[PDB]
């Protein structure tokens, strides 16, 4: 498929707030590249600084099979609240199960932040084709309802809620420790 272009990063974007370490959990997602199989996942990230790099940290948990999978990415800021990470999918210490390689990259923008909370739309690419296209809502707290300052980001980016799935009633589980100290891999 083609992935969406047109995202605009959130004017006055703090990427200090935003790249800090912490995690963030998606809370809620809008996949526009759904895969046949039903599929209903938790994730989490961790976007912050490592040995003057920009680096971000995913985990994916699946509550039917309890399988999890992580990923680390350096970031190349492509401009402010935009980004590039060509990433390889790792074990929870850091050992690599698949290295980063050419046609492996995301790219994402950072649409809306705050303090607490932000939507963000992303692109997945592997082997020089576009796979996923993807919105996603993020809170700094797994159990926070989306406010109304984030809400309001969805309707400006022309989308509506009620078409996003909630990720708050699938027995999420989540490993923080292992995608905090993934940041430093
Ligand atoms: C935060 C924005 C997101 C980013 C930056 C992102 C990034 C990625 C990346 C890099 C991969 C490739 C993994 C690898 O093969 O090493 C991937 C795959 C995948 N992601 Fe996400 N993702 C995001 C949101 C989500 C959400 C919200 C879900 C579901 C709740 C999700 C579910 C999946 C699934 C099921 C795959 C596997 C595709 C496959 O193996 O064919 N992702 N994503």
């Amino acid at each position: 498929m083609k992935c969406t272009k047109n995202a605009l990063a959130q004017t006055g974007f703090n990427k200090d707030k935003y790249f800090n370490g912490d995690v963030w959990y998606v809370t809620d997602y809008l996949d526009l590249e759904p895969d046949d199989v039903p599929k209903r996942y938790c994730a989490a990230l961790a976007a912050g600084t490592a040995s003057g790099k920009l680096k971000e940290a995913l985990y994916c948990y699946d509550p039917k099979t309890q399988d999890t999978f992580y990923d680390v990415s350096e970031l190349q800021e492509e401009s402010p609240g935009k980004y590039t990470a060509n990433f390889k999918k790792v074990e929870k210490n850091g050992n690599v199960k698949v290295d980063v390689t050419s046609g492996n990259y995301y790219t994402f923008t950072v649409m809306y932040a705050d303090d607490s909370s932000a939507l963000i739309h992303t692109c997945l690419h592997k082997g020089n084709k576009d796979l996923g296209d993807l919105y996603a809502v993020l809170n700094r707290n797994k159990d926070t309802n989306a406010g109304d300052k984030v809400k309001g980001a969805v309707t400006a980016a022309s989308l509506k809620f009620s078409d996003f799935i909630s990720t708050k009633d699938n027995k999420c589980e989540y490993d923080n420790v292992s995608l905090k100290s993934l940041l430093t891999k």
